[PDB]
């Protein structure tokens, strides 16, 4: 788990720091778009957890799985959100919806210990 | 150009499943309850059908899940805040979608404006 | 259609390697090889490609590998139990590029209608 | 790796199906269905696969469809004409890819060669 | 299809921006500032936003950055040895866009032969 | 790897090796030099998400002059077009840049 929680916090840092001006306002940007507005927050890491899907990044899919969960998403909830990434983008996800389920349960067996 | 679409779309995909195979529209349908009321309610699947659609940039697909957006009464705050996590995900190559879909959203706002009918 | 779409790639085509390189003139030629008579049929090989560009949806790549899976003789049938391939894996997004296609594959069994 | 691949994917298959929906159910039905013979062969069909996982850069895809155009009698040279059609259609992005599946190719020759199951 | 394919991204693009939020102004914003000269001169920052956009299959971006690329003095020959990187990394795919930049790019070099605005 | 390419060439066909060619080819300076065309198929690279990719432009890229300031004002670039979908590999190209400054100063040859 933490071992992409600390490659995440850690490279992250790196890059914005040895990055430019127009990297921090990506990452800002990035970050921004989440924040509760209309939608509230648990629907917004939702569909950037569609959107990491159906472009297939193991690693946005990942923090976006964190991040919901955080929200106080169901597992009925992210798994409906999950259905709609793999028809809209394949049976080509399936390996990575695969993957997407394992965290999810590693993530769950964390919320019965502390 | 709204009639173009959706005429066409009703078109195309009665001919495909015709001279289809019973995959064809078993994948049709599954491509339409996909989109079902669950935990999750119809107006939040719709966006998320809206956020796949910009990220993997196809036009047809962002103007169905538009109207789908406008029948479920998404706000078009709603919407631009789905396109806006689209557009930041997928990058700037989704910028010439998200003018089209602006320009389609708005043709949508005036027909519901002047109570036209839009399904 | 048909003939907008032909004239207009083989312009098109000359047009670019005309002002292209030696590397652009190369691998326009492995696109075309690639699918040469092998261990698998100048059909089989077509409606790979077929396959390829659906799912990658590329509407004039698509046009392509249609008229000639048409011309190596294959049929609607076997046609379409590609596309069924290209749509599961490709996923729902690839629907609009599998109407045109559909649309574009009736224009040609209709033509050969005529010759 | 092989035995690891299968034993995985299965086990994370049934692991995502169990707690997943009908959708999930009859979308990797439909996954495999339309792989099943019909007026063209089931290698031609699984070949399809290894071209489209391969121009779509999946990995564990390409691996489970090389085993099937193995398990279903294509030869080494069908499948490189085939997998050249798809570095040629998808570039050198996917040039890393068939590195892989090459290592694979031969796992698996090697392990038919001596008589080693191949599921 | 030039003057109706800039008139219509300016338009199209003031109508994204005013009925879009914050975050969608200043992402078009990045998507700006990221060209501008820096360590690499922008001719180079503009030929890698045309490898980008041809890689990834987007014609707007692409006729986009080869205006860009031509009003910063770049060859026929610099643009074309870029887009044959584009063409061998982003495969065969790409070659229906090859040819649609091809027709443009010169639609752009008669413009500026007699001086038309870009 | 590097070993990897000849089992696919050696596996391979008359096309696989023509392919691989231009692959090398198209790289070479011309009107255009290697330090540029390199920057350039970092890009294609990230923006298309190949780490074998970007790795590998990388080091072509470090090895052919080009400075972390060029490198990052090219990586930017495919951030922005290519979306925040890019940053896992955006993370893994900087740490892998890192490494090789801290490996060409103590003076260390780069394939």
């Amino acid at each position: 788990y933490k071992k992409f929680v600390e490659a995440r916090r850690e490279l992250n840092e790196k890059v914005l720091s040895r990055g430019t001006l127009n990297t921090k306002r990506f990452f800002n940007l990035d970050s921004a778009v989440y924040r509760p507005g209309k939608l509230d927050v648990k629907t917004k890491e939702l569909m950037g957890l569609v959107a990491s899907t159906v472009l297939r990044c193991d690693d946005c899919i990942r923090y976006h799985l964190v991040r919901c969960v955080q929200e106080g998403a169901s597992d009925e909830e992210i798994f409906e959100a999950l259905d709609i990434a793999l028809v809209v983008g394949g049976s080509i996800v399936i390996p990575h919806l695969r993957r997407a389920v394992g965290f999810l349960e590693e993530l769950r067996e964390m919320e019965k210990n502390g």
